[PDB]
């Protein structure tokens, strides 16, 4: 009818939803995760018309988590789309997690019409006010002709400097409001984030300090992965022959099988190093604040970070390298060519690191070899690690499940491990997996979660099936939070869940493949069948209720 | 060993977790929904030792929704317990919903140790700052000896006046910090919320206005359900013979089968009334702001609300009745004893209401009787409504599923319907159902959700199974958000999985699962699900294009 | 007497007030402006014991403005000390002004005792929450032993990166609480803010663009004055021969009498430039957003700013130079030597600039020479400018008084003009003057305020007299806000004040010298006497009610 090409069409006007979609596409947004509804249905449809991939989720929580993981994987702010009111409130989880991890993110939240403000409109809410404490940038788009301006400013703010979350509030009457095409002020395309360099004397001072250290340690954080500095870091470590330690999501910047990794002697390396070189890593709880009882009280610090305000937190920095990871390590490699220095091939430090790695390997070897059922964590990961392709993207989530999987699942390329992060968040699991499968559909995506962690976002398995994402979900079920629990007229323990739950049947609700494992003899065949199945799958593994990690001198939290 | 009763034990000291547990119990907290972890594990354990019922959920979203539902059902603030950092941020969902619905709740969020503030500690976060815009009350507990003070003040703030959410921040070193039991200052027990009355002239002016109206309408909102005013409201309606309209969760304050209800002629009643008596209901979007095009421009308003600031919002109130719903309607009943007036037995207003009711009944009658498969919404509810016990607690969630279920599922007692509420929230479904099953285990609990709504909180079925809650989950699956979609070109943003076998989720956790696609299967499946001694899911594949009855006005406008 | 040295004393403990004083002194805080009272009296007393200069003001509003001006003048965060409750709320003015100008400052606010929280204590308030939106950093000090930690972190957060305000909340029980001196954990001394450099290809790209421009313009902002980049900028301008425009408080980075200044042809220079080089200046309202109708639609931008997120705001930047102004201009000077280029001595661009300067000079020449009484603004500034020493510190505040004074009072060294700034704030006048008199007591401090501006902070004249600060306050009184008003059965107009007010008698209330000027013949002798008076002085000049600035093609705001 009105879709006949023979009829006269106005064709001069454009509405806010369309301008938003074009601006997002211009600014490099390729993925949009969310849940539609009033008033954002036109936004999702217009985004699809511009070629943006829209992924409809089952909860805004996972959608806001998927958005920032896709941002991390692409190096580019990607979008989360939620409805007014509780849509935005649900998505506050992702804003908080993206702020704490320094990951970019664009949350687009619908709002009730401006003309109804004050009246008690449907899902009326002070949305910019609620989001502001968790965002680098948060603003309401008051008029549709200003959409290109706001999308450019929001993307730029989220991407430049220390990355973080941006929020755009889209009222209903702005989404549907129309303006003349020829009257809309265009906006420039946001390019690559600016890279800054360190002063030359800071470069030379860092090398001076490295040459003088008896027990140096390089710590590779996920700031280097975000900076895409892996080439420069690998050259720097190879030329200096310096021992290095990867952070949880810094794994892969250096290959985990590199002979200079101290990952198997982590506590001794932190305890005994006289100099620590922080590469895109913070002295927060992940690295135990750089302070006793985990470090020498007199540890010297070279700190490379883009955030000037981060320099010297908790432990003073002897040499500060403020700027971009890739750029500054490039400076170090250039300055190394004039020094002709490397850490000597034989030092007591190297011998102590090697002895500790072998001691820790012998401590967990019987647990890895133990075929008895119900299985311990290390036995389970023996079969899992042996079936992980070298280009896989690993999502890990839980307490023991995640921590033990971190040391038992090596990464050989950067940006290939996504876990609970600097916020210790449960609920990122399947959202991260959906984002990884959307961004890199040619690579296998394996999520290894505990039974508690799986419950936070397990409904998103339907999302993966609906979009043909062959995500492999492996659940390590001990029947509780961190540990199992003997079944109780006493009430159930607060940490207890269901040890006999058949989570794999959730995969069969949505056309995926489900596998249940209780004996070690079943694990191999089940994992083989799950990996070969052309589609998403769940392997539910009932592990020992009392299985625990390797004993250590220090508690992880302390 | 150290627990041998022969061993000398020092018993003088108590820590913050135990103080928190004793204070919550003293203040009437019987239910605590949450997810444990650093640092709140001692709090949940201590709560159970005091006899508090701890319910471990699967997401803090549902835990915060369950807490406010339990508060609405019990009449006292109930607790939601979450870990530091993302635990609180996940729980902000429930604070906002409780704020908007004027429902109390107490959120107890753990926090990182005070002595590590600034260091980038595990899950360090400005938690009070984040929660403050969503709460009536939000404060950190800085020392464990002040826990009785803060619990009393938080519960009192949540419960008294216009109810709302309260937040208490519990740092790790306060939870584990010890004090001498004899040195802790006790706190008074928070009693019932104060009830206030209206001036006598306002009472008389309200009754004078009722006598003068040609087309009066009483609107009964959930503020009367919160106020426990059902006895007084029923006496008021039976005395005055006035037509009434229930709001969505005001259903049941008056029985939905009462002959004075105008529910089946709702649009006509709002449009043509010359006087509206608001009982604990707002002129917000749920009542279309009391303005055109849904009301007469000159509609006269009697407004009963506890909140003085709410009086006259959008539409001016000719008579204001600021105070408690139960006390004020009691005043009206007492003042009516001196008047011979009642709304007459036969008026053109009654005839117009009755005719419009019959017209809407005949408009939906063919759909209710249509046994065509895949079924429409009204046909599905024909079998559901015939099997709902009259004392059931009904949870409704979705768009078409919820709105059509609102008209097809009558409630005969108050506080027995829990739905998306004033915030239009998807995600409250199984959290509300778990709350209802915990508070009223002797009553049946039936949640009717759309397929989209179920996806928000479906994992909480494991919670119901783990606690032996025989919740009956009925899913109306059209394969999308509000309506279905043809199979795919990428999938439509609103599309879900029409062929999904959601009922197998019940079988993951020991419940009964039922799949219905034909009308002949619906009856036997509902029979078996209601009779099964445990939780159950009935997954009904409905027509992808089934819709609600056509109306003159869109619900939103 | 308990003060006799013969008596045994404890000496082993220290309270929070003393730890705060020692930490502030260690971190380079030399000046503390505030008003004492519960609970901060011990803090100011302890600060004086460590040698910190305490300045007791008459309103926290001016104290908070003084602290940030002293921070700008010293290059390090200086302190404002206020009481609980309304003391902090009064001081929010300074936090907002410091945020908008990117100036550092440390606000120290007392709080009611922690043990009384919730009870309705005296001046109990959510002080961190109120201050947080206006601060880079805001935190409460919960225990006295962590004071060194928080002071270090607050000073560093205010000073590093883009500077801004930091707030520390000091409860009464923390101020008076005692700890063992040997158990207090020390904190490192905050050094100079880190400097970052631009990548070399960006440096060369900037020089390439400069060589290609037909009508280039360098804009020198107060970011270069903060960065102490004046010598690098002066070398760059001398070697490139580029015309330059100074921003309001950028005046002095280049001397105002420099022949390359386009200040006398500002509108034409911005309108016609084909390339603009922003040096530590933003495209905000002060530079008219870098957009039409004040700029060419195709103007090319080289942008030097420390804040990566600011790059490309309103007008896209062709070359981004993210880093420190001093460091990056140093790179440009070094890279300039590799080439053989300067902007030619004879171009149509230079002729157009010189013609507009001469035209604008001839437009105001009659007003400057007009001895008519009541005097116009330009006539008043003829006598003021002739008596301003070349090393003076000038404070300007008002509308016409400030804007006309900006062009009539040249500065020849940087950081010597303090005015309403990027926030357009009235109320900074005597607070800025007191700060300048405290930081540079060996230099003359002259504040030229309109009559409305003086009323905001005029009581601080007592502060100047109490501390022996010979501040010279010159008031231009037209009897209203922006303009005069005829005498009023009619109420006074909202902008009207008192044209016949004798503000100079305020000086005689506090021991200063007051001078009243109505005729041009009195102006010179009055200024001579005020400048020679060995103390603070007020010269109250009753100017014409309808005196105005020279007409322009565009309104300053637009
Ligand atoms: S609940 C709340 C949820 N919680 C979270 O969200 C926090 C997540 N938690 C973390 O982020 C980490 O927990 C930290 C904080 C970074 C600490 O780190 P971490 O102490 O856990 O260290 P990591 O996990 O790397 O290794 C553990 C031990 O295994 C040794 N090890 C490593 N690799 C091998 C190998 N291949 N073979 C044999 N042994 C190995 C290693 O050497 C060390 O033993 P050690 O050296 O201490 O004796
Ligand atoms: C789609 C997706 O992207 C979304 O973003 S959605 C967002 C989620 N959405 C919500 O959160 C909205 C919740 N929505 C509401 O809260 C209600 O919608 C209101 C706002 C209160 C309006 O109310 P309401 O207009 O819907 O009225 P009600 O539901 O009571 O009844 C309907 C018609 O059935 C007639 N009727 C009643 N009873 C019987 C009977 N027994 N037999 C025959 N007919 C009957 C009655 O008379 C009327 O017909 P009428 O009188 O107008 O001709
Ligand atoms: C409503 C009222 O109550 C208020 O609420 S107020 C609020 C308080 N308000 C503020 O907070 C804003 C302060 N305002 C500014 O920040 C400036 O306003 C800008 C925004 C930077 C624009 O700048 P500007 O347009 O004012 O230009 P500038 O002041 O530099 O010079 C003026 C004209 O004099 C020419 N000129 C310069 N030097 C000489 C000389 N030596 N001889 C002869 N002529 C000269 C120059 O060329 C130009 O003339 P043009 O080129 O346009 O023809
Ligand atoms: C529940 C929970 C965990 C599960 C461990 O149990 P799971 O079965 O997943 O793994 P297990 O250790 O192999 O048994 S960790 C944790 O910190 N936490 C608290 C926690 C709760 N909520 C949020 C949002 N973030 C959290 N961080
Ligand atoms: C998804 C969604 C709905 C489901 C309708 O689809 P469902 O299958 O549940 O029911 P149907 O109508 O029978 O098909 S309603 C709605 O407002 N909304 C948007 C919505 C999204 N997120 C949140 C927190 N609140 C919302 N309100
Ligand atoms: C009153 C006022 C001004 C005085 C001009 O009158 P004044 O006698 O000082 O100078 P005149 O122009 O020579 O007469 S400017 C201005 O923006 N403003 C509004 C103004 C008010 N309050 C604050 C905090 N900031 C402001 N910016
Ligand atoms: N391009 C970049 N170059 C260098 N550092 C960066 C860059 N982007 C972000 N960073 C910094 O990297 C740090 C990441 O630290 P963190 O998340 O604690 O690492 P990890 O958790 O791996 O130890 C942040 O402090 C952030 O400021
Ligand atoms: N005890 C009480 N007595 C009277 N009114 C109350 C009481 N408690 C709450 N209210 C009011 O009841 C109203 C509920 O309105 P609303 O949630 O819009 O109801 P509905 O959704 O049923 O229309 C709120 O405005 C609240 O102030
Ligand atoms: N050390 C520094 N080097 C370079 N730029 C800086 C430095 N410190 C601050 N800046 C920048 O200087 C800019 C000041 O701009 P603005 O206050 O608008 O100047 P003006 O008002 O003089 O135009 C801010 O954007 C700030 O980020
Ligand atoms: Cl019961
Ligand atoms: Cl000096
Ligand atoms: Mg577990
Ligand atoms: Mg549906
Ligand atoms: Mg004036």
């Amino acid at each position: 009818y009105f879709q006949s090409n023979a009829m006269a069409k106005s064709e001069g006007k454009v509405n806010g939803a369309t301008l938003m979609a074009r601006a997002l596409q211009q600014q490099g947004v390729q993925y949009m995760f969310g849940i539609v509804g009033f008033p954002v249905i036109p936004i999702a449809i217009a985004a699809q018309r511009e070629g943006i991939t829209y992924i409809g989720m089952r909860n805004e929580q996972s959608a806001s988590y998927a958005a920032q993981a896709a941002s991390y994987l692409t190096g580019r702010p990607q979008a989360c789309l939620v409805v007014s009111g509780p849509g935005v409130v649900h998505a506050l989880a992702g804003l908080a997690n993206a702020q704490v991890n320094c990951w970019p993110m664009l949350l687009i939240g619908g709002a009730s019409a401006i003309e109804q403000n004050g009246m008690g409109a449907f899902q009326e809410e002070r949305q910019v006010l609620l989001a502001s404490p968790l965002c680098k940038y948060a603003h309401q788009v008051e008029r549709p002709e200003r959409i290109p301006y706001y999308v450019e400013q929001a993307v730029r703010s989220a991407l430049f400097g220390r990355p973080g979350a941006a929020y755009l509030d889209m009222p209903d009457d702005v989404i549907l409001g129309e303006v003349e095409e020829a009257a809309v002020r265009p906006a420039a395309t946001v390019g690559e984030p600016p890279r800054s360099l360190a002063p030359q004397e800071n470069i030379e001072a860092a090398l001076d300090a490295l040459q003088s250290a008896k027990r140096p340690l390089v710590i590779v954080g996920k700031g280097m992965a975000w900076s895409r500095a892996e080439n420069e870091v690998r050259q720097f470590i190879e030329r200096t022959r310096l021992p290095f330690l990867a952070t949880p999501m810094g794994k892969g910047v250096m290959p985990d099988d590199h002979p200079l990794s101290v990952g198997g002697a982590r506590s001794h390396a932190l305890q005994e190093a006289d100099l620590v070189f922080l590469l895109g890593a913070r002295f927060n709880w992940i690295l135990h604040f750089g302070l006793p009882p985990r470090y020498s009280k007199d540890v010297r610090v070279i700190q490379l970070d883009l955030s000037a305000e981060e320099i010297g937190n908790n432990r003073q920095a002897e040499v500060a390298l403020v700027g971009d990871g890739k750029a500054i390590v490039g400076q170090l490699n250039q300055a190394l060519s004039s020094r002709q220095w490397f850490y000597p091939a034989e030092t007591p430090w190297r011998e102590a690191i090697a002895a500790k790695i072998a001691g820790n390997q012998a401590a967990v070897a019987p647990m890895i070899a133990d075929n008895t059922s119900p299985m311990n964590y290390y036995r389970v990961y023996r079969d899992i690690a042996a079936r992980l392709p070298r280009n896989a993207i690993i999502v890990g989530e839980g307490a023991n499940t995640m921590d033990i999987g971190r040391t038992q699942m090596p990464n050989f390329e950067p940006r290939s491990r996504l876990d609970a992060g600097s916020y210790g968040t449960m609920g990122i699991g399947l959202g991260f997996a959906v984002a990884a499968a959307a961004v890199h559909p040619g690579r296998p995506v394996i999520a290894v979660q505990g039974d508690s962690a799986f419950g936070f976002s397990g409904m998103e398995f339907e999302t993966a099936a609906r979009y043909g994402m062959p995500i492999k979900v492996i659940i390590l079920n001990n029947g509780g939070i961190g540990m199992g629990s003997p079944a109780p007229g006493q009430p159930g323990m607060p940490h207890a869940l269901s040890h006999d739950a058949r989570y794999e049947r959730i995969a069969e609700a949505f056309g995926g493949a489900g596998f249940y494992v209780t004996d070690s003899a079943e694990l191999g065949p089940a994992l083989d069948a799950a990996m070969a199945f052309k589609g998403p799958a769940i392997v539910n593994i009932k592990i020992a209720a009392t299985a625990d990690r390797k004993p250590q001198q220090f508690n992880w939290h302390g």
